[PDB]
DNA sequence: CGGGTTTTTGTCTGGCTTCACACTTGATTTGCATCACTGTGTAAGACAGGCCAGATCCAG
């Protein structure tokens, strides 16, 4: 159900970069570095 | 006006589930306001007025 795309793409694959990078944190530091990180660059 | 005898329950007690809970952003799906129109209103009766017809009256 639901097909994704590429940014949910982009999130399973970069996403634990910054969770296995700094654990010290939540997912949600993540989530934001994974955000700012792709609002800065292109698709 | 309050003594017996079961119901009706929140816990004490600490340790096992299955769901709950921070963030995105780009869609994707619902929810709701807006606009020019619709149908149901749906057959007879009362009254004045012109018109001849025939009754009402006049005079040789």
């Amino acid at each position: 159900k639901r097909p994704p795309s590429a940014f949910f793409l982009f999130c399973s694959e970069y996403r634990p970069k910054i969770k296995g990078e700094h654990p010290g944190l939540s997912i949600g530091d993540v989530a934001k570095k994974l955000g700012e990180m792709w609002n800065n660059t292109a698709a």
